[PDB]
């Protein structure tokens, strides 16, 4: 059976409501549900469920011409009415989509005919098409599967137009997908995909070694990185490591002592030998990051000055700010108060703990006492939401979220980035400029605004960028080369071709 594969995920795929978040898993929502326009690696979108579109003067009114040959997996038609109903269902839950500015921008969605769909916006929102292309929430479930003409209170069957259909799910055991034999587009070569629920990274590696799974595909947490490196030399196996997809960093709390001091945040940014951190904890598998966004990120090639590892400079910065060493102690003090910073992380995540131990050791060497606070996932999520941290691990979102959607979300108070930035004197100016950059028509102004926002965030040392991380693959050689999807959160199962 070379047209059936078995893979793994730490949890079940969830209900596969196209319009909700946890516990829905994005890769799976993307397997079943499809967008009007599809994101491509080059930053553009191509026609998808919409074959063409135009906008008014006045980029506020958009009219999409939809395909007329698409059916949902249950045989019901996809048309402008079905699409319009989906937009209504999403926007009936508007507050849950605040992070995504398109959700605050849509004023009206109307089916003008079976094939003409009209969307009107508040303002001329530039990233409109890219946001329609996201895994969620703007993808389409058969409206017959709404509950009481909504999706925010749940759905019936997870019926999409996509190339995969969920066959069955068993909580804490597995999820099975089958090829859609009535897909409007190209038939996948793979007919069946089974996801075994395997929460532990070493258990996932063991399941591969035993032959129990055929494919593992994910970020730096996919499997232990020492094991991945051994696998890459094993001629019985296939492995891949993509080019970097996003940044991993610390976020520093500018509203909490002692990270409220610019000098402290600058010093911390000179204290870490990132190459050593990566060679120590990540087995050399990732790239050093010195800016929030890699220079390859749209609008982010700004020539920002890196803070290279320089513990002499880190110490001098702290000294100048009045943090000095008592005899004969290693931890600096100012006004008799110790230079102590809490780093909270998920206590069961071994990679986080490994990185945190390295960070603690590096910062001790410059006289900062980092306290490691390892907690359960729920408590960490609460800390980020509410600003109850000194430092936390954080990551960017990858294409096409970076930079515009990541920046957009910095304005949302109940999230880590706003919370980390809350202490900055220029936070209001930053949030103003983020609003402006999303709305601006003037392309030179757009570049200037991105420059200013990213330059302030960099110069104010809000983050401590660590690494640009890659997607990783481990596979049975019989599966062949495994492609990557343009959207960092999607897995392109329909492009796998064992041939
Ligand atoms: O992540 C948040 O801060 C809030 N999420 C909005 C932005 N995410 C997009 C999304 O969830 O679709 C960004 C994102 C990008 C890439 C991978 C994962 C990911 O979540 C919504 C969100 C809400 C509840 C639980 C988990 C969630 O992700
Ligand atoms: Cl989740
Ligand atoms: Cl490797
Ligand atoms: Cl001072
Ligand atoms: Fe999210």
């Amino acid at each position: 059976a070379p047209d059936e594969i078995t893979t793994a995920w730490p949890v079940n795929v969830g209900p596969l409501n196209p319009h909700l978040y946890t516990p829905n898993q994005m890769f799976a929502q993307s397997m079943v549900y499809e967008p009007l326009v599809k994101y491509q690696a080059d930053g553009s979108v191509i026609p998808w469920l919409a074959k063409s579109w135009t906008h008014s003067e006045d980029g506020k009114t958009w009219t999409f011409t939809l395909r007329d040959d698409v059916k949902f997996s249950n045989g019901e038609p996809f048309d402008a009415e079905a699409a319009a109903e989906n937009f209504r269902a999403v926007l009936d839950n508007r507050q849950r989509h605040a992070w995504l500015e398109l959700a605050n921008q849509i004023v009206d969605v109307k089916a003008l005919s079976k094939t003409e769909l009209q969307i009107t916006l508040k303002s001329a929102y530039y990233p409109f098409l890219q946001e329609l292309a996201l895994p969620r929430p703007f993808r389409f479930i058969a409206p017959s599967q709404f509950k009481n003409h909504e999706t925010m209170n749940g759905i019936k069957a997870p019926i999409g137009t996509g190339p995969w259909i969920l066959q069955e799910s068993k909580l804490n055991q597995y999820d099975v997908f089958v090829r859609n034999e009535n897909y409007w587009g190209e038939k996948p070569a793979i007919k069946k995909i089974t996801f075994n629920v395997i929460p532990d990274p070493t258990t996932r590696a063991v399941a591969f070694e035993t032959g129990d799974i055929d494919l593992l595909y994910g970020n730096e947490g996919l499997l232990p990185l020492d094991t991945f490196a051994r696998f890459s030399q094993n001629p019985a196996y296939h492995t891949q490591l993509s080019q970097p997809i996003e940044t991993v960093m610390l976020a520093l709390n500018t509203a909490k002592a002692p990270t409220n001091e610019l000098a402290v945040r600058e010093a911390l940014n000179y204290a870490v030998n990132k190459k050593s951190l990566i060679d120590n904890a990540l087995y050399g598998t990732q790239q050093v990051a010195d800016t929030l966004f890699a220079p390859s990120v749209p609008y982010a090639n700004l020539g920002l000055k890196p803070s290279q590892y320089d513990p002499q400079k880190a110490k001098a910065l702290l000294e100048k700010a009045g943090w000095t060493l008592p005899a004969g102690k290693d931890i600096r003090e100012k006004n008799g108060q110790p230079l102590r910073i809490e780093l909270s992380f998920i206590g069961t995540d071994a990679l986080s703990k490994s990185m945190a131990e390295i960070i603690q050791a590096d910062m001790r060497q410059i006289g900062a006492d980092v306290s490691l606070i390892g907690e359960e996932e729920s408590s960490i999520y609460a800390r980020q939401r509410d600003g109850r941290f000194g430092m936390i691990f954080h990551r960017t979102w990858g294409a096409p979220y970076d930079p515009h959607a990541f920046l957009s979300s910095m304005r949302v108070p109940s999230h880590a980035d706003f919370q980390a930035q809350q202490g900055l004197a220029d936070k209001p100016l930053i949030d103003k400029e983020i609003g402006e950059v999303l709305a601006t028509h003037d392309e030179t102004q757009r570049q200037a605004l991105y420059r200013d926002i990213l330059t302030r965030l960099h110069d104010e040392a809000v983050y401590l960028p660590i690494s640009y991380i890659s997607m990783m693959v481990v596979s049975k050689p019989e599966l062949g080369n495994i492609p990557y999807a343009p959207i960092a959160t999607e897995i392109p199962f329909e492009q796998i071709k064992p041939v």
